[PDB]
């Protein structure tokens, strides 16, 4: 299977992340992509290509235009306003607020943000566009008839909602890939989000849509980021009724339990009739992940990839989270071994 | 007039504030109260007394109980979770989120916060209770027949909403004072918020209530914190119809313009029939205020106090913001000179 990867991910190299009341170097840092790329190559997936560049046609169908316009100029405006740090929102449109959009950079960064633990830095927009391009080229391979491809996206995407960035994400790469598949002629697509965290951004984008089924397995939002979406009761609204499926799980969840949710999610996706599945793959479900509470082992990733591919429909694997340890690469490569085996 | 002031304000002495993407020493620091107290005494207001302690009976009528319970243990839980910095929210319940309340400290601090530029630190709850006590004792003096009193509140209150902290505020002291006056027998009370920033917390508390008229003069939310409330169109809802009056004003506003909004606000309060006015006094309207964009001069504060007191109804002056320079004291003292003259 082809691996689509842009060196322009490195343009996202933020200095700071607000974590535990301190500004620390980000968990979502360039070395992640280096370690994942090296491991997938070591496992024999060495057909690595850069994405073609893409404009905004596809992404404008999943993200709000004002939001994208905001991301394009956010850094420039923040710097011009005289602030000394990276661009980090402080004020947020929470309960019982006005729906109006502010005009200044301070107000707009809050309006367009769901989490203050993500700073906008120079190069962030350009990196996010490169990561989107990797997802689009992957989707194009699936549309062209390939049964598997891997888009090594960085920055990740699944916390970016219709008009909000956060959770280290700016453009929802998996949403863009699903949209691309629809634009290329699919009528029904699924996104299966196996990252430890709920894909709240992805859920938001498709919550009222019946063309994309969204399934997520994740740490219970009562106890895990993103905190404010991902409950089992959220099954969709309007045209989206019945096509969101959340599987929240608790501390210490091992594969024997997690895999039962996987089985169920795949049953739901099959009943929906997905023509392809975009897999939002984070390996932060690993027992050693520094910010997560699941207990998957490295061999479980092979089982996971095999089970998802046994759906018998084409897969685009899109990189999301997974932090800290060298095994992030092994774990991603193991998913691909399960898909390809 | 009596000045009510607790030395327990100094229990709030946070080390950090998120400002311009950096963690900096807070603007809302203990030395503010020292500057203000010294200046009011110098101006002849030396009848300074500590508040009696108070329990939660009054405050439970304006703040949510879960919110108060959260503030009571937030620091302890944050520290127990192993975080190294002060307690700062990152994730927020923004557009299209679940209304559910998380269980862990990370989720709950976001649930109960409207702004990440306010850290919870050891002593914050205790300090907030002392500040509320100063407001309650001030209200009791007005209820007993005094025509003026000054509650030297710190921390300030007006950004604390029904169930949210932020903007350096935790308990809405002015709201508690207005509630106290109703509990002591008033039927109609007004809160007049002359701090540079919109009193979004106060507005939230009384937005659907018709017993308290809320008027605020402030920097336009399109361009000023708190950004997401304070537009002129917000006039109240349900029982609160017609009893919120916002006067947003732009960059550089001087007293010649600001005073016209003051006149109009007092006409509205008089037509409502307030039996007393709780003045949320911030002197961050000053031309040298480091975080604000109005251009009031020190003599303007005398005019302001005299104009508000010409309503002919009793005033409780409750301290809010005003930063950076020792002249915050002169400016507060000048409002009191205008009231007492
Ligand atoms: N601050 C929490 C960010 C979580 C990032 C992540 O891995 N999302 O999948
Ligand atoms: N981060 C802006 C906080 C300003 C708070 C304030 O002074 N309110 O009156
Ligand atoms: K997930
Ligand atoms: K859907
Ligand atoms: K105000
Ligand atoms: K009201
Ligand atoms: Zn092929
Ligand atoms: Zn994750
Ligand atoms: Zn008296
Ligand atoms: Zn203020």
């Amino acid at each position: 299977m082809r691996v689509i990867f842009s060196e322009d991910h490195k343009l996202r190299n933020a200095k700071t992340e607000l974590y535990g009341g301190e500004l620390v170097p980000p968990f979502e840092a360039p070395f992640r992509a280096e370690w994942i790329l090296a491991a997938v190559k070591e496992a024999g997936f060495d057909d690595v290509v850069a994405p073609a560049r893409h404009g905004l046609e596809t992404v404008l169908k999943v993200h709000d235009a004002g939001y994208l316009n905001f991301l394009e100029t956010a850094w420039d405006r923040w710097k011009a306003a005289g602030y000394k740090g990276e661009a980090i929102a402080t004020s947020f449109p929470v309960r019982r607020t006005s729906p109006r959009i502010p005009t200044d950079i301070e107000g707009q960064i809050g309006y367009y943000c769901n989490a203050a633990e993500t700073a906008i830095s120079p190069g962030t927009w350009e990196a996010a566009l490169s990561s989107m391009a990797s997802a689009i080229d992957g989707a194009d391979l699936i549309a062209a008839g390939h049964k598997a491809a891997f888009s090594l996206c960085r920055p990740p995407g699944h916390h970016a909602g219709i008009d909000m960035f956060g959770g280290y994400c700016f453009i929802n790469n998996a949403a863009v890939a699903a949209q691309r598949l629809l634009d290329k002629g699919a009528k029904k697509i699924a996104i299966l989000d196996v990252d430890f965290h709920h894909g709240n951004g992805t859920q938001d984008i498709f919550y009222e849509r019946g063309d994309v089924f969204f399934a997520s397995l994740h740490g219970d939002p009562a106890e895990a980021f993103p905190h404010f979406l991902g409950y089992a009761e959220e099954t969709g609204k309007g045209a989206g009724a019945g096509t969101t499926a959340n599987y929240p799980m608790g501390r210490g969840t091992p594969y024997s339990v997690w895999g039962e949710a996987l089985t169920d999610s795949l049953k739901r996706i099959a009943a929906f009739g997905a023509e392809a599945i975009v897999v939002s793959l984070g390996v932060d479900t690993f027992e050693q992940d520094p910010i997560s509470f699941f207990k998957l082992t490295s061999p479980d990733y092979i089982t996971m990839g095999r089970t998802i591919a046994a759906s018998g429909v084409p897969l685009l694997v899109v990189m999301e989270g997974g932090y800290g340890v060298p095994e992030i690469g092994l774990n991603v490569a193991n998913v691909l071994k399960g898909v390809a085996g």
